């Protein structure tokens, strides 16, 4: 219905605002664009499901997220991809891991403070109806 379309539109406006707040934080610059194969040709061979915040915006705009849980799965991928590709004890890998954990924690903290649980439950029930 039109009222369900309006619910998904509100979801996309909420997700674009959360994503923009993460993307303008200087700690998370490395996560704003896909990894360039020039710099990192083994990336695409190790990480099978690359994800970054520009890809998340594109997904929102293609109507790929119908719940905040689905969006958070892609934020969790940005985090777990960085834990898997950069697992060493050296400071460059530790800094990327701590920035990726902090992205994930920040997205979950904004959602805890600003997502109404009844709005998420509504989205979940429309999704499940389809
Ligand atoms: C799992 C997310 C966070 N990762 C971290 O805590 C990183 C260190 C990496 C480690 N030893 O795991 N932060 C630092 C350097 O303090
Ligand atoms: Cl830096």
């Amino acid at each position: 219905s039109m009222q369900e379309e309006d619910t998904f539109r509100e979801l996309r406006i909420f997700l674009r605002n959360v994503t923009h707040r993460l993307a303008i934080d200087k700690r998370f610059r490395v996560f704003t664009k896909p990894v360039d194969p020039d710099e990192v040709p083994d990336y695409v061979t190790v990480i099978k499901q690359p994800m970054d915040l520009s890809s998340v915006i594109s997904k929102i705009d293609l109507h790929k997220y119908l719940t905040v849980k689905d969006y958070l799965r892609d934020i969790d991928l940005i985090c777990s991809n960085a834990l898997e590709y950069n697992p060493d004890r050296d400071p460059g890998d530790r800094l990327i891991r701590h920035r990726a954990c902090a992205l994930r924690d920040t997205a979950y903290a904004i959602i805890k403070e600003e997502l109404d649980e009844d709005f998420e439950q509504l989205c979940e029930e429309i999704q499940e109806s389809r």
